């Protein structure tokens, strides 16, 4: 019927994916391999298309793939998977991919996901917070340029600050953190910014005499990034909720 012309059209579609800033086209051989005609109906082999989409997730999910990060003082390092991430919704994407392809028109799409942000751009762009646990230092990049840096004090060897791709999911003023050492603790703070799901975040360290060096080995926090009060205040003042925070 007029379906054969369609099958050829489809077979020649240029299906392009844009994932985490990466761009690529689905191989013609794959689409042709998925083509299907049964009971007068043109379609794609779901199983195979789903496998592809499954592979995409295995290959790009920032929920199971660490992020290569260009640090300020160490070149390119690896920041483990953190709380800021996304995961491709396999079935949803498979159905949307099938629909896109079967329509027989070239297209460029980013997969359906779930997480802090979508995959139609790099997970980490040019606005973020860099916490170099090695040089116990921290920078805040805004649109590519440094807007504020300072030494800080990570957690103590026993309760280390975890490395990972996190983000500021909340901003609080005059809050009191709680916890254990056994032995409950308080610690009131003027500015609080949680970055993970265990209690690790950024806040003024009113009681810390000095920051930087290897102070943490001696007087490390319980995991949060202790920051100089005046700096923390200026930081809290400009960091918008949703800002990625890389800790390595």
């Amino acid at each position: 019927k007029e379906q054969l012309a369609s099958m050829n059209a489809i077979a020649n579609v240029k299906a392009t994916y844009s994932i985490n800033g990466e761009t690529f086209q689905i191989p013609s051989s794959d689409i042709m391999s998925w083509l299907t005609y049964n009971d007068g109906k043109v379609d794609l082999d779901t199983e195979q298309v789903r496998q592809y989409v499954t592979d995409l997730g295995t290959k790009y999910n920032t929920s199971t793939n660490d992020t290569k990060f260009k640090s300020t003082k160490r070149g390119e390092v690896t920041v483990p998977v953190g709380t800021y991430s996304w995961t491709i919704q396999t079935d949803s994407e498979t159905e949307a991919l099938k629909k896109a392809i079967l329509a027989g028109q070239d297209f460029t799409r980013s997969p359906i996901v779930q997480g802090g942000t979508t995959a139609d751009h790099p997970l980490i762009e040019d606005t973020y917070i860099e916490v170099d646990l090695e040089n116990q230092h921290m920078w805040y990049y805004k649109d590519g340029k440094v807007a504020l840096e300072t030494d800080i004090v990570s957690g103590k060897p026993t309760t280390p600050t975890p490395a990972g791709v996190f983000y500021v999911w909340n901003k609080e003023e005059d809050a009191t953190l709680k916890g254990t050492n056994g032995t409950p603790y308080e610690s009131p703070v003027n500015y609080w910014m949680p970055i993970d799901w265990t209690g690790v975040g950024i806040h003024d360290s009113d009681w810390q005499p000095e920051y930087g060096g290897d102070l943490w080995k001696t007087r490390g926090s319980h995991g949060s990034i202790n920051t100089p009060p005046s700096v923390m205040k200026e930081l809290f003042g400009m960091v918008e909720k949703g800002t990625p925070v890389l800790v390595f």
